[PDB]
């Protein structure tokens, strides 16, 4: 007869409803099954009814693989879990945070960071629906963004994931949101799930919660704060998220005050669920069960016992699915977990998969694989780093003539530095690999390249990436651009507790500087140690993580556009100072947040 889930003209709750209605326990804990691409087989799939797939950082099909290998590749799991009884359609979830970043030729948008700098959530929200699209070029229809931690202590590693230490611009932020999910109806009800249709994908608000307030900005370690801080600083972001009806939301590795939130059920059901009334789906970081007992995996009976009683929909395993599944099996077969912590966790994955369309488009579209490095995306990059851009400096004194911006047509200049013409710095972390890379590791523009296509055919560009003082001095420059700066991180391998950049960096700066008017571009994805660089230097700008658009920062440089970028973290005058916020007691920084010196094109 009639099957009331499989007819796209009926509500969802209706479909929802019929569907969980006929799901077998194999079936239903299959829905909160999140796996690795890696360990993914058409019989895993098909026999253990896995409701969704993800790659990990760096988990692709080839080094430099196109659009259609992405599709092939989707839609080969797809048609896996197409062919289970139900025919329930899996969805794919990767980290698109600034950008389609794990695929080869993907536009690079600035991290996070530097688009707090802009001060423009519009941009920020045309950078979603680029970032959507690209997404979708590669057939994967669910995005892990966007993050919304409000970062408290620059030492964190995953800090320029941040839009601001001001939660008052990260809420602005979440504009991402309806940018890669589409505009929410006007009647919508805040809290339920929502995205426009196959060319949207569901967005992701991470890391519930307080992720970027753990003392010393340990990764994944511990949030001390009253419930009134933890309220005012990290939680107001994703009430607008709320109101912005983000799909899903990532819980994160961190504690709140020693209670691990993978396992807070008054912050993920009480709160999250039952008072924001969050109607999408939770999911849990990497492995971020495991994580809760100590050893990691110590117990994993524990684990799963502890998530999904704390509220939790999907797991994230996500490659010992079988101990997984096992184990949630064992427990509500023996009553530990009642069927309706697994009903209402099945209602609200199905609630989202109905609301995206999956059921109606499972399937890659072969037409918006072109979608994939589109000129308008990289021009919207281009715009969006440039915008980012914060000049901190320009002029050595006040009677000096201003440095930038720099005139386009020179009979000389240099070009130097570690980070002048290297891709991958310029990108930071999650790009082509988990933790970043160096060189050419994509499609993209380098500053030095910038430099080159931006001057007058009569203007002659040295390049020379460590130049001592002398080759500089008799160079006959007329002045130089150079470029230095931390290196590509993610998560703990970014916790940083001297801040200070790698060498050579300011022996190079100050060897350029020496011999000519420079103009220092700082690459990072936080405030460092920066009194040395701007002692040498005659004009110094903070370029964050630009990402692979380097003409951006050229677009400064030479005045195609004046600096609008404001600090939207506070710059230290050393790193025992923090923390140490806007708005703090002892606030003694070296540059206030807000801080931006500007300039008018010319
Ligand atoms: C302030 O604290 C930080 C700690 O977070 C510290 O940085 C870390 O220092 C670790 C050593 O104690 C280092 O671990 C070793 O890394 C080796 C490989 O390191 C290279 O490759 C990784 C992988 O991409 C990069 O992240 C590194 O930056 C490094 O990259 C090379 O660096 C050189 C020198 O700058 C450069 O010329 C190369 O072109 C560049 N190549 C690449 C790959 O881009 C391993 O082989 C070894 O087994 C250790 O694991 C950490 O990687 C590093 N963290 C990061 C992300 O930088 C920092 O230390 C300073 O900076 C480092 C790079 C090094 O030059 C130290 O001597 C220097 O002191 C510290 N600063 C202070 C004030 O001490
Ligand atoms: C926040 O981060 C700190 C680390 O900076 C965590 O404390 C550290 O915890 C580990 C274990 O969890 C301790 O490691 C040692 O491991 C060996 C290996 O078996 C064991 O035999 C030792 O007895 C010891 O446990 C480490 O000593 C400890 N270090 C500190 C600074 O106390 C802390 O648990 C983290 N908090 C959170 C909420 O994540
Ligand atoms: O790879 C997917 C996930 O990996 C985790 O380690 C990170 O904390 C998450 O932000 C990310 O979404």
């Amino acid at each position: 007869d009639y099957v009331l889930y499989k007819d796209a003209t009926k509500p969802v709750e209706d479909r929802v409803a019929d569907l969980l209605g006929r799901m077998t326990l194999a079936e239903k804990i299959g829905q909160m099954t999140q796996i690795e691409r890696l360990v993914a087989t058409p019989d895993v799939l098909r026999d253990n009814f896995i409701g969704s797939l993800l790659s990990g950082g760096g988990s692709v099909p080839r080094k430099g693989a196109t659009a259609k290998e992405w599709q092939d590749m989707v839609d080969g799991f797809q048609k896996a879990c197409m062919s289970t009884r139900l025919g329930i359609p899996m969805i794919y979830g990767i980290d698109a945070v600034h950008g389609q970043n794990n695929v080869y030729g993907a536009t690079i948008f600035p991290h996070n960071v530097g688009l707090g700098a802009t001060r423009d959530p519009y941009l920020v929200k045309r950078i979603g629906e680029a970032t959507a699209l690209e997404v979708r070029a590669t057939g994967i229809q669910y995005a892990f963004a966007p993050c919304i931690a409000v970062c408290r202590d620059p030492r964190w590693g995953r800090c320029y994931e941040s839009y601001s230490e001001d939660r008052r611009i990260v809420q602005s932020m979440t504009e991402l949101i309806p940018g890669l999910q589409g505009d929410v109806p006007k009647d919508f009800t805040s809290g339920m799930p929502f995205v426009a249709g196959k060319n949207k994908v569901a967005a992701c608000a991470k890391h519930f919660v307080g992720d970027g307030g753990t003392v010393d900005g340990i990764n994944e370690n511990n949030t001390i704060i009253n419930r009134e801080g933890l309220m005012n600083i990290h939680m107001p972001a994703y009430k607008n998220a709320m109101d912005k009806g983000v799909s899903t939301v990532m819980i994160s590795y961190s504690s709140w005050n020693g209670v691990k939130m993978h396992a807070n059920q008054d912050l993920v059901t009480g709160y999250l669920k039952d008072t924001l009334k969050f109607k999408g789906f939770v999911i849990s970081d990497w492995e971020g069960i495991d994580r809760i007992t100590t050893p990691a995996g110590s117990d994993y009976s524990y684990s799963v016992k502890a998530s999904i009683l704390a509220g939790l929909d999907m797991i994230m395993v996500p490659n010992k699915y079988q101990q997984f599944i096992s184990i949630l099996t064992g427990h509500v077969n023996g009553g530990v977990i009642p069927m309706s912590r697994i009903d209402d966790a099945v209602t609200r994955i199905l609630r989202v998969k109905f609301t995206m369309g999956l059921f109606e488009n499972p399937y890659a579209d072969p037409a918006m694989a072109e979608q994939l490095g589109k000129q308008e995306h990289r021009d919207l990059a281009r715009e969006a780093a440039r915008k980012s851009l914060v000049l901190l400096k320009n002029g050595k004194t006040s009677t000096d003539a201003p440095l930038l911006p720099l005139p386009k047509k020179a009979p000389k200049i240099l070009v130097a530095g570690s980070h002048a013409d290297n891709l991958g710095y310029q990108c930071g972390g999650w790009t082509i690999e988990w933790q970043g890379d160096t060189g050419r590791t994509t499609v993209g523009t380098t500053i030095l390249e910038a430099v080159k296509a931006a001057v007058d055919p009569s203007t002659v560009v040295v390049f020379a990436e460590n130049p001592d003082a002398e080759f500089v001095k008799s160079g006959g420059f007329s002045y130089a651009i150079v470029a230095v700066g931390e290196h590509p991180y993610t998560e703990t391998k970014g916790d940083n507790l001297n801040l200070t950049i790698p060498e050579p960096g300011l022996s190079t700066v100050q060897a350029v500087c020496g011999g000519v008017r420079c103009a220092t571009v700082l690459i990072s994805g936080r405030p460092v140690v920066v009194q040395p660089l701007l002692a040498a230097s005659d004009a110094l700008v903070a370029a964050w993580l630009p990402g692979s658009e380097g003409q951006g920062v050229t677009d400064a440089l030479f005045g195609d556009f004046g600096f609008t970028g404001r600090l939207p973290r506070t710059w230290f005058k050393s790193v025992d100072q923090l923390p140490m916020n806007v708005g703090d007691a002892h606030y003694d920084p070296l540059f206030r947040l807000g801080y931006g010196l500007t300039t008018n094109a010319t």
